[PDB]
């Protein structure tokens, strides 16, 4: 549960990611790969990128960042009523990609790091706390679906 006011600060800052979705997606995955290299091991398509210059050059890394943030935007706009948007994600991530929950935590922190670097002016103390609670609900709900799916890391 976030208040209505919190959901508003979340959608507001989300408006700035939507003015450049692939741009922000690409830096989130770089921040993630740079910050927890082990996460790169889950991506066949990218385990061959050896440096930040190669990641930056990567057209497919950019398309995938786009995918990720377009999926996450759809969830956020639901303001917590996102079961339907969430299921399919939990099903592939658990069964197919075998992504532990800690990895969800890693990407949540890269998302916040990107918004802080790119929009300091808009991403003050209030927007920061609201976005954190929004990503923390997303992860708690993903963890529970995992659980009913019979998994979890
Ligand atoms: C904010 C959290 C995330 C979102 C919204 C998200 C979204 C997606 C979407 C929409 C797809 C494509 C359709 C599907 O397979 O479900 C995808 C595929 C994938 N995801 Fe995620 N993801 C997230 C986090 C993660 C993390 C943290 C990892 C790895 C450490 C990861 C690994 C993968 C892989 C390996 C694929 C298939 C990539 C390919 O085409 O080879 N995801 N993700």
């Amino acid at each position: 549960g976030l208040s209505d006011g919190e959901w508003q600060l979340v959608l507001n800052v989300w408006g700035k990611v939507e003015a450049d979705v692939a741009g922000h997606g690409q830096e989130v995955l770089i921040r993630l790969f740079k910050g927890h290299p082990e996460t790169l091991e889950k991506f066949d398509k990218f385990k061959h990128l050896k440096s930040e210059d190669e990641m930056k050059a990567s057209e497919d890394l950019k398309k995938h960042g786009n995918t990720v943030l377009t999926a996450l935007g759809g969830i956020l706009k639901k303001k917590g009523h996102h079961e339907a948007e969430l299921t399919p994600l939990a099903q592939s991530h658990a069964t197919k990609h075998k992504i532990p929950v800690k990895y969800l935590e890693f990407i949540s922190e890269a998302i916040i790091q990107v918004l802080q670097s790119k929009h300091p002016g808009d991403f003050g103390a209030d927007a920061q706390g609201a976005m954190s609670k929004a990503l923390e609900l997303f992860r708690n709900d993903m963890a529970a679906k995992y659980k009913e799916l019979g998994f979890q890391g």
